[PDB]
């Protein structure tokens, strides 16, 4: 058996999700989805990393939800619950606060931010402590960081999945 683990990225168009999948699997920037094998401690998985009705199936396979803004736009941060309720929605999942959220506050190379960290930072703690991670998808700025916690919560939530036949 092979460990497969589903991520699917959401938030405001222009947020810059297809440029951090990119940065991420390829290194490189300018209904799918890319793929990438990634050790997690000594586990070896691989990624299959979706980009954004798609269905209710698209969204409850899916092992950790990754939900993006941009750093110099208020507006894209304000949609967070929006984009989170909706995927709860959709995807139904049984322990609601402990499904895996993950927030990237993105463009961080853009000097002058509109949203500030301790605010995104405390909106994400509020949520039952989801991870945050700033970052830059143009200048590869905590990508690959962000992404290995994203593998390993996305392992932490598959594995309850495969362990309990959920
Ligand atoms: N400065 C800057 N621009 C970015 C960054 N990430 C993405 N972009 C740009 O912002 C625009 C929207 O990005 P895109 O990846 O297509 O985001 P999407 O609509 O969320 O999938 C494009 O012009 C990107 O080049 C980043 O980290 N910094
Ligand atoms: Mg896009």
């Amino acid at each position: 058996k092979k460990v497969l683990l589903k991520v699917i990225i959401l938030g405001d168009s222009g947020v810059g999700k297809t440029s951090l999948m990119n940065q991420y699997v390829n290194k490189k920037f300018s209904a799918d989805f890319l793929t990438k094998e990634v050790m997690v401690d000594d586990r070896l998985v691989t990624m299959q990393i979706w980009d954004t009705s798609l269905g209710v199936a698209f969204y409850r396979g899916a092992d950790c939800c990754v939900l993006v803004f941009d750093v110099t736009a208020p507006n894209t941060f304000k949609t967070l619950d929006s984009w989170r309720d909706e995927f709860l929605i959709q995807a139904s999942p049984r322990d609601p606060e402990n499904f895996p959220f993950v927030v990237l506050g993105n463009k961080i190379d853009l000097e002058n931010r509109q949203v500030a960290t301790k605010r995104a930072q405390a909106w994400c703690y509020s949520k039952n402590n989801i991870p945050y991670f700033e970052t830059s998808a143009k200048e590869a700025i905590n990508v690959e960081q962000a992404f290995q916690t994203i593998a390993r919560n996305a392992l932490k939530q598959e594995t309850e999945v495969e362990l309990y036949n959920e």
